[PDB]
């Protein structure tokens, strides 16, 4: 058993296999972790997912851990992690299974020229999948919707099959569905044939994506393309690992895109000054982009400016990831080490690990006045711009919105994540009457069970109602 | 990390950290060790609880883990556990701390000459607890409130200074139970208790009522208690929290298979028209001729030992309905490197491998128990009406088919008071009240798999019954 040695942080014996453990039982990973601050202060370190990991909560201190540190393994964790949640060989070049590097492959076709063809392509399968009152959960309605728009934009479509691709996207979208719910317990160690349905759709969704059948895809991704490219030429993976590369593309383009697409639109339409600004703002930049909404006309077209300047959208969107997101920012000790903080000094091992979270800063109230009210402008300026002024005891944070991660730990996917939200919002906006059937009825809880993971689904769907609009 | 080696069973990898983690994400404990033994056989290998425990299905292997075996330990475990989850120190002999024997306690104070007085007090507590329209409750809610106060009071006394706010202490301290026993299964695994804020303060408000100081002021106190207080103070160097603590122990063991337990009997009984029909008459022949009257206004019902005892109908209604619901992990430390010889082969055991026996799995197997998803409340019966003993796998007799108290050394102490109690309570229920269930042919609730490995489960939801005095 391990001891706090001098200089180390104070150590909370008990075992947490994951955050969000024992939700049934009541726990509370947020005022767990807030909790410890009042107990140890702002470093404090836990045996979470069998590893020691030192939490470093004070928003002041966030920079000397975000920065490209001599002693930092920013990989070590996440290639072991997805090893182990999708079942495949390590994918570290350091262990000789491929020479490529995913993180510039990452980096190369979800930004640049990349970028641009994955937005107008996002916008496309958007229009063809959303074209009396329908009433629904409205999470269910954003996972359908943005499930399959971002499926097929990413692994372009099969054409041959038209009239059976209904049944393809549904059966994916179960099975990831099914495959995702256990993902938490995955990433602990927890063995995915505990969960034998899980682990069917797991492996029905690997099948699906093995090269053989992506290969009578069309419109596929420059991402997929690539991947299959350096997948056959720089790796010696089998066929099914290939697949499963690819699931770990699926995965990261879905499970924190659906979430924050259904916090933005439930944030939007609860708050009728939100959606009375994000309405104009979508109105005033259709029209003099040029683009009629309708239903059956020619399809609306955005360059990337005109979807980037939208700042009332943008402001939406962060602020519903601000109170959704939950991320563990990790990474390693590559040797011994002290690391020097604004709070003192602190000893760390070989193999610890060094975390943020983040959810911690984005609801303090000292950066963040009523922490627990969505405010549409709060990152809107006094010119109707985007905000970039926060501050902690007085001074500038440099770090202060970190629903993407920051540093060489940061999503690659988030200018396109923003790109289609941004598209769903403003199609749902021109194309639909909206209504909550409990316009009164309370914000969900986050579902803490995935805390850790990224953007947390509400606890409970809530209903909402649906009419197409008349264009006069 | 371990490798399986040579002689070793299946190995399985993956962490699980306890039995009924991952509900939320559709784990199910049950299948999981079925899955198991289906891919591995009969004995294999999981890295539970932070250990390695080898699980043991095959019914015909039981009876070599079950016998007085020199290479296992099969207090360590338990007592390490319970340290982590009532928060005191080791009240293993070996660590100094207490010379007491507590198993020896349990037994002298919880069986022969101080098991008639339990026994008596427990049906008096109910009575008075017991005692015209039709009142619609939760089955689960209503059984948890009358057998928490009637054991309470039977096992800790009652505080006579104060009648006027008995009512209001026993309240507090069944909502304290709830709240800390809600939790138990993290905490057993290692889960720190400071993760459950209201279940932590609850515990240790528990604790607070079972001081010394506190207990000395309650009268009727059982033997179990005064003994536990007596050699607390002469044969530990425990502190005053401490001391409370063992005493939560008690109050915990007392309560948390007992309450479940009661459930099950009574709506498997009331849902069953049979048993109830058998149980009603079986009670009244008994009260006749004991000549003991039934009146709300009356004098209480007294029963020997042997009248409770020999109830085999209510006896059968009681075991059947554990057989159902029981779900316990039964545990033993190996004491050192060994190689272990069962039925379907031998295996070699590390040191501090746990061996472990699921009995769940022997209770709901259908080559013993045919038709094992029905309750069945003539199950435990034979051809006589008298209770059934003679149980069968793969045409061998078997020793142990129904184990829901445990079985060997590791056996439940109260099993015998446990089994009159809810004898009483059904009793009770019968002679004072008209029951139905609100939907007579509604499903059965599922058992609650978040508790798998601690005792009898309880339903999932609760379901709804009407009762009226008669
Ligand atoms: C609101 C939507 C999204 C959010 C909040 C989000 C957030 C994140 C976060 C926190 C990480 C982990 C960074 C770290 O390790 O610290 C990540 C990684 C990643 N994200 Fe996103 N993401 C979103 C959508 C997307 C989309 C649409 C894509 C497009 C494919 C994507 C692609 C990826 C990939 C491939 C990684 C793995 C990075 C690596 O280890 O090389 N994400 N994302
Ligand atoms: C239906 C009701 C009950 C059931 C099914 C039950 C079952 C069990 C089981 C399975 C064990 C662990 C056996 C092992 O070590 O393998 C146990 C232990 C124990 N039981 Fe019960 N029990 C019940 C009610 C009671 C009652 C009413 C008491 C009253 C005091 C009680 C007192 C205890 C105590 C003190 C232990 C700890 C044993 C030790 O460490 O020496 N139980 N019980």
């Amino acid at each position: 058993s391990r001891r706090r040695q001098t200089g180390e942080p104070p150590l909370e014996n008990g075992l947490i296999p994951y955050l969000g453990c024992a939700l049934q039982f009541g726990a509370n990973p947020l005022e767990f972790l807030r909790a410890n601050q009042r107990k140890h202060g702002h470093v404090f370190t836990c045996k979470l997912m069998g590893k020691y990991v030192h939490f470093i909560t004070n928003p002041l201190s966030y920079h000397k851990v975000l920065c490209h540190g001599k002693y930092f393994d920013w990989k070590k964790f996440h290639f072991a992690t997805s090893a182990k949640a999708f079942g495949h060989r390590s994918i570290d070049p350091m262990d000789g299974n491929t020479t490529e590097n995913i993180n510039d492959t990452f980096i190369k076709t979800l930004q640049g020229h990349a970028l641009n063809s994955l937005t107008e392509s996002m916008m496309e399968n958007l229009q063809r999948i959303m074209r009396a009152w329908v009433t629904e959960g409205m999470y269910s309605f954003c996972y359908r919707v943005m499930f399959e728009a971002g499926y097929l934009t990413i692994f372009g479509r099969d054409l041959t099959r038209r009239d059976t691709q209904k049944a393809h996207i549904l059966n994916n979208l179960d099975n990831f569905k099914q495959f995702d719910k256990v993902f938490p317990a995955l990433v602990a160690g927890l063995p995915i044939h505990m969960f034998r349905t899980a682990h069917n759709a797991r492996e029905k969704l690997a099948e699906s994506l093995r090269h053989e059948n992506l290969q009578k895809r069309e419109s596929i991704s420059e991402l997929i393309s690539l991947r299959m490219f350096l997948n056959d030429t720089l790796s010696t993976f089998d066929d099914l690992e290939k697949a499963k590369t690819h699931l770990v593309v699926l995965w990261a383009s879905q499970a924190n895109t659906i979430p924050a697409t259904f916090w933005s639109l439930f944030q939007m339409i609860r708050n009728p000054e939100a959606m009375k600004a994000a309405t104009e703002e979508v109105k005033r930049t259709l029209e003099n982009a040029g683009q009629k909404v309708s239903l059956e006309g020619n399809p609306i077209c955005l360059s990337q400016a005109e979807l980037n300047d939208l700042p009332v959208l943008d402001s939406i969107i962060k602020e519903s990831l601000r109170l959704s997101s939950a991320s563990l920012n990790i990474r390693t000790a590559k040797e011994d080490f002290t690391l020097h903080l604004e709070d003192g000094s602190y000893n760390i091992r070989k193999d610890d690990i060094i975390a943020l979270y983040p959810q911690l800063m984005h609801l303090d109230p000292e950066i963040y006045p009523d922490p627990l009210t969505f405010k549409y402008d709060r990152y809107l300026d006094e010119n109707g711009k985007t905000k970039t002024t926060f501050y902690c005891n007085g001074l500038k944070l440099k770090y202060y919105y970190m629903p993407f991660g920051s540093g060489a730990t940061i999503c690659p996917g988030r200018l396109f994540a923003i790109h289609e939200i941004k598209q769903f919002l403003i199609l749902m906006l021109s194309y639909f009457e909206l209504e909550l059937i409990e316009g009164q009825a309370k914000c969900p809880p986050l579902d803490q069970s995935r805390a850790g993971l990224g953007i947390l689904p509400p606890l409970n769907d809530i209903e909402f109602k649906y009419k197409f609009k008349h264009h006069h």
